């Protein structure tokens, strides 16, 4: 089938209930993000095409980058991002393929594949180091907005692994400068680990939605902006952000990365794996997030042999082109395809769908529902009691949905009451399921299906 181009449906807009993203014509936008931080600095033209092809084929519709990782930044071609600080008057040179011409090419390359670029204007580190002041932030924002306002596939990202109370004046100057010119793209803030942008900027008129970073510490790794022994409960950040008024959408834009060490800095520590990657994804979305962003330790830094690695990556062991074949990267599509199968905007998180005593930590089942359907993600497989009366219908149909491979298995028809469910698979064996329950009068899911069809095709002609 033809390439799905999301912006054929119009610009991205925050939906009326303040929880999800939609296009202008009302079509849902389930954000499925990939993290390609060092793509502008490390990938050449052919590598950009290959990486974005792989992202498109794995269902990603948002790839985020560090537009600038330094002052100045340098790309693989040996081109500077700035010649005279933040003075961009003479940045374009006739017959020269410049740093910003390669940035233009990355955005056009994503556009032909139906992918939005998440533009982290400037990573937090050079800003924290005082390399961009308020005056320069205004000039940089003017340059970025005038260059990219007419490119449809852009999402502005202020910050970049930094607290909102760190160089606040600089971030506000940058955000308001872009915002004065570009009213056709959504904007947000990428915060420090274990923080949410909602803590500082929920009430900012330039912020359309919030993001948080739940990565990359394990339970009990304080060695603090969060409660002790709650590190891996990324659903807590969703709750904390949405408790703030006005209600705005939220997403985990930086959960744990596949193959990154627990706590980042010890390369001999236990690495986060595909099962953990799925757990963070479903926990964030079922808590109320509008979508999810994934990352891989080898891909985000585009590691290859002969490059120094961050956080225990090893170019000689696995390069970014090999990490594109890893399980977690290729399982995110099953989360996106599931969410797009059901009425999208009436969805709410609802732990009251789980009756009896819910489990703790990895045994905490998590539920979300519409008016006529409910979804319960159970990472461990611990038996559950589900209150089927929380959705419509005298009778309900139920299915098991395998998060690792999208396998669908019909269970049967049930009367509307508190019902026991347990999946026939190893406990804590990486056979995490979503329990799908739908009012028997609705046909979002068919009884004979062993997979979900491509839900996007409803809006692709
Ligand atoms: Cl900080």
């Amino acid at each position: 089938a033809k390439t799905y181009i999301p912006w054929k449906n119009g610009k991205l807009v925050v939906s009326e209930e303040g929880r999800y993203l939609k296009h202008e014509n009302g079509v849902p936008f389930f954000w499925l993000g990939e993290t390609g931080w060092l793509m502008p600095q490390r990938l050449n033209r052919d590598e950009v095409s290959y990486y974005l092809n792989k992202c498109k084929d794995a269902g990603y519709n948002m790839v985020q980058v560090q537009v600038l990782n330094g002052v100045p930044s340098m790309n693989i071609y040996g081109q500077y991002s700035m010649t005279d600080g933040f003075n961009f008057k003479d940045i374009n040179r006739k017959g020269i393929y410049g740093y910003w011409d390669h940035m233009d090419y990355i955005i056009k390359s994503a556009a032909s594949r139906g992918i939005y670029i998440g533009m982290v204007c400037i990573w937090g580190t050079p800003v924290e180091q005082g390399l961009m002041n308020e005056k320069e932030a205004v000039a940089y924002g003017k340059f970025l907005a005038e260059r990219y306002k007419d490119e449809p596939n852009i999402i502005w990202m202020i910050g970049g692994d930094i607290r909102g109370d760190n160089k606040t004046e600089v971030w506000d100057a940058l955000a308001n400068s872009i915002r004065s010119i570009d009213k056709g793209h959504l904007m947000t803030f990428h915060p420090r680990g274990r923080t949410t942008s909602a803590t500082w900027f929920n009430d900012r008129e330039w912020l359309d939605f919030n993001m948080f970073q739940s990565g990359h510490r394990r339970y009990g790794q304080r060695n603090y902006p969060i409660e002790e022994n709650t590190e891996e409960d990324n659903w807590r950040f969703v709750e904390a952000s949405q408790a703030k008024t006005p209600l705005k959408p939220v997403i985990d834009d930086e959960p744990i990365y596949e193959d990154i060490p627990q706590g980042l800095h010890d390369p001999n520590e236990t690495r986060w794996n595909q099962h953990d990657v799925r757990r963070y994804a479903y926990w964030s979305v079922f808590a109320g997030s509008f979508g999810h962003s994934y990352g891989h330790n080898d891909i985000m830094q585009f590691i290859r042999p002969g490059y120094g690695a961050s956080f225990g990556a090893d170019g000689r062991k696995k390069a970014w082109w090999d990490a594109l074949e890893d399980p977690g990267f290729n399982q995110m599509k099953y989360l996106k395809n599931l969410m797009l199968t059901f009425p999208f905007f009436e969805r709410v998180p609802d732990q009251s769908v789980i009756a009896g005593t819910n489990g703790e930590r990895y045994d905490r089942a998590i539920a979300t529902r519409g008016n006529d359907y409910l979804l319960v993600y159970n990472y461990s497989g611990r038996p559950m009691q589900i209150d089927l009366s929380k959705i419509s219908g005298a009778k309900k149909n139920a299915w098991w949905y395998s998060a690792k491979d999208g396998k669908l298995e019909y269970i049967g028809e049930f009367d509307s009451k508190v019902t026991s469910f347990q999946h026939d698979s190893g406990y804590l064996s990486g056979n995490d399921q979503v329990l799908i329950v739908v009012d028997s009068a609705k046909d979002y899911v068919q009884k004979a299906w062993t997979a979900l069809p491509d839900a996007i095709q409803k809006w692709n002609k």
